[PDB]
């Protein structure tokens, strides 16, 4: 039922930007993580994410190596989650993928999510 | 567990007036920022907010293009922040977010906003 529809990958050089989309769709629930991941050699890790609690409030999370380039948000009207990333290093080249599940013991914890998009590619000359 | 409520939002013409509120909630920590910023299109930029430090003083901050118009406040007995838009203009359009957060390097760095509200409309014909 979930659908994770991502878009927004490309080339780019170092120093440049990109801005990554994940339309949503389906039956979420109300309350839970919406993360990118970055995948590369199997190697995964979490990039950042948003929690949604049922109150309405949500919560941001960046992993160090992109804290300060990367901005991720959501337009909930739109049910669209956006990673804006800057400043782009060649560390940052892979497949990302974006994740959503109601539970995680911890945001980075890839192996709690269960729905996963099909990626976008982002290279980093 | 911070829960951000808000409320207020609604249509006008030019010129005219509204209120927001924002109510908090849960455990914010004694020190930060709390902002209003404006979501159109996404494109997310600060209002006006203010940052209460642990001494209980807190330093109010506004965008440039709000300054002379809108004025922030909070009722910290009634964990309560305000903004009041006078004198509003169709660029004021927007749906508008409340957010916190314990640290960030400056107020408008919405980036480095942790925790966001479920915003309310603001529509200024
Ligand atoms: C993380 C979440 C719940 C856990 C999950 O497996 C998938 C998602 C991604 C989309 C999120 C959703 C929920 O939070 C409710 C959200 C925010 C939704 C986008 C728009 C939304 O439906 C609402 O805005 C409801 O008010
Ligand atoms: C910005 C702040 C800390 C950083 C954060 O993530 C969320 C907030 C918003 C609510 C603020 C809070 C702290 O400043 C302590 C405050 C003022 C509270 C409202 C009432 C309060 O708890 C007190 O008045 C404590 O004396």
């Amino acid at each position: 039922q979930v659908q994770l529809q991502e878009s927004g990958g490309g080339s780019v050089q170092a120093g440049g930007s990109l801005r990554l989309s994940c339309v949503v769709s389906g039956n979420t629930g109300s309350t839970g993580y919406w993360a990118w991941f970055r995948q590369g050699p199997t190697e995964r890790e979490g990039v950042a994410a948003t929690y949604t609690a049922g109150s309405g409030t949500s919560m941001t999370y960046y992993a160090d190596s992109v804290k300060g380039r990367f901005t991720i948000s959501q337009d909930n009207a739109k049910k669209t989650l956006y990673l804006q990333m800057n400043s782009l290093k060649p560390e940052d080249t892979g497949m990302y993928r974006c994740a959503s599940t109601r539970f995680a013991g911890r945001w980075y914890r890839d192996s709690e999510y269960r729905a996963w998009g099909q990626g976008t590619q982002v290279t980093v000359s």
